[PDB]
C-alpha cells in the first residue's frame, strides 16, 4: 500500500496548494495534524503548533501580505515511505500580489512535508521546512 | 519509550555534529540511513541518496572547503516521536576556517532531521532540511 500512500500524499500536497492560494486555515486543518507538536519552518520564523501556523503562516504571512498568490509544484513530489510516516520533497514556485505596494513577487525554492498516518483521521502534516533556491556562489550558502 | 527514542535521537545529533566537525562520511554513515532514498536540503543544492551525502556533502562541502569546522546547537534539540520515525528540529551556529583563503567564517540557521527506526539498525536520519536564520525585513523570505 506504500502506492496508495504516495497517491495520497501526492494529492494531499495538491490540497496543500489550493490551501496557500486561498491563505485558508480551515483548509489547512484538514491537512495538517492540529496538535501543538506541529510546525512550520520557513525563512521568516518558525511556526510552533498548527495555532501558529493557522494564525502567523496562513493568516499573516499568506493572507494578509498578498491579494493573490499562486504556489505550483516545478515536478511531482519525491515520497520516501517509512512505515507510517513519509517524507515528501519538491521544488517551487510561488507569485503573489502584494498588499502593501500592488506589485508582483515573484519566488522559488525547496519544500520539505513529513506526513504522519494520524490514528482515525489519516495522513496528515507534521512538519514543514521551506527554503529558498540553491545559491552556488563563492563563500554563499553556509 | 517515547523518551529512550528521544534520549537516542539527541543523542544521535551530538554525534551527527562530530561527524560534520571531522567531514568524516564514515561517522556519518553510522547516522544516516544508507540508502539511495536518504536526502539532504541545504542551501547549496540538494543531496540524493547517501552516496551523494558522502560525497559533496561531508567531502565537497563540509571538508575540502574548510580546515577547521564547529557545529554547535543554541538548545537542546525538539524531537516529536510518531511511531516509527521523529523529527528532530534546532538551530544551529557553525564556526569554519576556509582552505581557500584560511578566514574564518561564520554563519548560524534552522535544522530539521527526520530520523526513522530502521529494522535491526536501529533510528537513523532519512532527510535533513538545512536553512539560515530567519529574516523578517519587508519583502524578504517568501
Amino acid at each position: 500500500a506504500t502506492s496508495t500512500v504516495k497517491q495520497e500524499i501526492t494529492e494531499g500536497i495538491n490540497r496543500y496548494l489550493y490551501s496557500i492560494d486561498k491563505a485558508d486555515p480551515t483548509l489547512g486543518k484538514q491537512l495538517f495534524y492540529v496538535s501543538p507538536e506541529t510546525s512550520f519552518i520557513h525563512p521568516r520564523g518558525h511556526e510552533r503548533g498548527w495555532s501558529q501556523i493557522a494564525e502567523n503562516f496562513y493568516g499573516t504571512t499568506m493572507g494578509k501580505t498578498f491579494s493573490k498568490r499562486t504556489l505550483k509544484l516545478d515536478a511531482p513530489p519525491a515520497i520516501h515511505v517509512y512505515g507510517n510516516a513519509a517524507v515528501a520533497e519538491f521544488d517551487w514556485h510561488f507569485t503573489a500580489v502584494r498588499r502593501d505596494n500592488g506589485q508582483t513577487q515573484h519566488t522559488t525554492g525547496r519544500e520539505s512535508q513529513v506526513w504522519a498516518k494520524i490514528p482515525n483521521t489519516g495522513w496528515r502534516i507534521v512538519h514543514v521546512h521551506y527554503s529558498g533556491p540553491a545559491k552556488t556562489g563563492v563563500g554563499e550558502g553556509y
